[PDB]
């Protein structure tokens, strides 16, 4: 059927999308390819932890995977497992491996809640069309109420057991003249402690954060998405994935969308229609869409952008073997709190978060995803055959974020007399982390594909909204600048399109 607004997919460009929506009295539906976690499963919650992976972990594999860094571990607790609407997707390309989630919230689901601003300098460099000061002024103050951060208790932090592994990386960065700041969160810190002391349900400190957390974190679940169901004015149809968008002829936007089960049995296949029509299907998602949508001929005049631009944020993941006078803990709080910010804009840049682990006896194993200040971009290529787009993204495109990574851990291993580890990624010899990618940005970038408020090129009433519309690269955690970018350009296009 017919609704005014649809928006594609339920993560931060979306909820954002909709929420504003419903209060400007726009009828809006979003449609998530993802299950509404909301009902326990067989252990009684919601989601598995990380030394209990189930079906639920999993978008449509057969095997459960250990988090990245943990195999040595975690690969203990892996079993087969049916094929499943699960939470994570690891989504392979052909160099290249992307983690998104799926389920109303989206990636808000399992990712590790680090809400940080951009570095404003670094923000205009990427995106010098935009005016820097709303987005300052108005939008990321407004995004940070909205997404309900908070900040952890410096003391609770500095005697916490749950917080070793963050010390010690502090202190060993420090002997090498390199500096650590706390890291705000969506996670509830005050429910945090209480978990310590074992006053409340524990998440964060029971090994639970990429396949979901079942207390304290607020995902958008909880913040946008209640908000916009709250107006009155929003509906959410789940296990419902968009595989096609044309103009119809008499105006708007017809959808070709599948409903599924939770085996991946097709139910039904639908046509909705709409007047407006929002792309919230992440970088990866939104860009599939319109990728396919130009060379099939359905939206033949979007542009050449379209693809184009793709970015992994420049993640490497490392570790480093500390010595046993430096044990990390056997205990480690799931959500991050500190990182390292070696970011000057330069191409030496480095923002790492100090990454907890989650194998539960003591490693001696310190890990960090280093943001990185690369250059190289991919480009999503339409395979017709398939019907799929293909990221064309080579390994070698991350030497120089390898390289970057690189140079400030070995000040810190020269300062130190410490070593990588080389075992964690492999059995081949592997210090860095390559070919995966938490944070992608790009492929319908905010004016090239789109103008500067995500009204694509060649057509009205079409909106992009998500990671797609960034270049490649913010510097930082990137779902605060998703959701404040969102808020600009869904501001404006109710003021100027609806
Ligand atoms: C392990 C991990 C850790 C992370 N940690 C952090 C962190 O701590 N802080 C941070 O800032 N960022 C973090 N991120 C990144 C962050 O989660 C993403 O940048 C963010 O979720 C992207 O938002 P989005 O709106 O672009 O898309 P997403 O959040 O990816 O949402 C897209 C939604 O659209 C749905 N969808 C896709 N295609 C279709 C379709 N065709 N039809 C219907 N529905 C569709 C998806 O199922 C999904 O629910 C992490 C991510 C991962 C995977
Ligand atoms: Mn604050
Ligand atoms: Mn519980
Ligand atoms: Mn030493």
């Amino acid at each position: 059927g017919y609704v005014p607004a649809v928006v594609i997919g339920t993560g931060y460009g979306a909820a954002v999308s909709a929420l504003r929506l419903g209060e400007a009295g726009v009828q809006t539906l979003m449609l998530e390819m993802g299950q509404l976690w909301n009902q326990p499963g067989p252990d009684g919650n919601i989601f598995c932890g990380m030394l209990n992976p189930d079906k639920r972990s999993s978008w449509f594999k057969n095997r459960t995977e250990a988090p990245l860094g943990s195999f040595l571990w975690l690969d203990v607790v892996n079993r087969n497992i049916d094929p499943y609407a699960g939470v994570l997707d690891r989504v392979n390309y052909d160099q290249m491996s992307v983690y998104v989630g799926r389920g109303v919230g989206g990636g808000s689901l399992v990712n590790g809640g680090m809400a940080v601003e951009p570095k404003r300098s670094y923000f205009e460099e990427i995106l010098p069309r935009v005016d820097s000061s709303e987005m300052y002024d108005r939008y990321f103050p407004r995004a940070n109420s909205m997404l309900r951060v908070n900040h952890i208790d410096t003391k609770w932090f500095e005697d916490t057991e749950w917080y070793k592994f963050a010390r010690v990386s502090r202190e060993q960065a420090g002997k090498a003249g390199l500096g650590t700041v706390f890291v705000p969160n969506v996670y509830d810190f005050g429910y945090m402690q209480r978990e310590a002391a074992g006053e409340v349900p524990k998440s964060a400190l029971a090994t639970e954060v990429i396949y979901g957390n079942n207390h304290g974190k607020q995902s958008l679940d909880k913040t946008y998405l209640a908000a916009a169901l709250g107006t009155g004015k929003v509906t959410i149809q789940t296990l419902h994935q968009v595989k096609t968008i044309r103009q119809t002829k008499d105006g708007g936007y017809a959808l070709t969308v599948e409903q599924k089960d939770t085996d991946g049995k097709l139910l039904a296949t639908k046509e909705i229609s709409c007047r407006y029509l929002f792309l919230g299907a992440g970088s990866l998602g939104s860009t599939e869409l319109l990728v396919r949508a130009r060379d099939t001929g359905t939206l033949p005049n979007l542009n050449s952008e379209v693809g184009a631009g793709w970015g992994p944020n420049g993640n490497i993941m490392t570790a480093r073997a500390n010595h046993m006078w430096n044990p990390t803990g056997a205990h480690q709080s799931s959500i991050p709190a500190l990182g390292i910010d070696a970011w000057d804009n330069s191409d030496s840049s480095v923002f790492a978060e100090i990454a907890p682990m989650p194998a539960g006896l003591e490693t001696w194993v310190s890990l960090y995803l280093a943001i990185t200040k690369n250059p190289q971009r991919g480009t999503f290529v339409y395979d017709a055959a398939t019907d799929r787009a293909k990221l064309n993204w080579t390994r070698d495109q991350n030497a120089p974020a390898v390289n970057a990574a690189k140079a400030l851990f070995d000040r810190i291993n020269k300062a130190n007399g410490t070593i990588y580890r080389y075992d964690l990624f492999g059995t081949q010899l592997k210090a860095f982390a390559d070919d995966f990618c938490y944070h992608p940005l790009g492929g319908c970038v905010l004016g090239k594909a789109t103008d500067d408020y995500g009204r694509v090129a060649g057509y009205k009433n079409l909106y992009v909204t998500d990671g797609s519309l960034i270049p490649g690269s913010v510097g930082v955690n990137p779902f605060v600048t998703i959701t404040a970018l969102a808020e600009r350009n869904v501001e404006r296009i109710i003021k100027q399109d609806v």
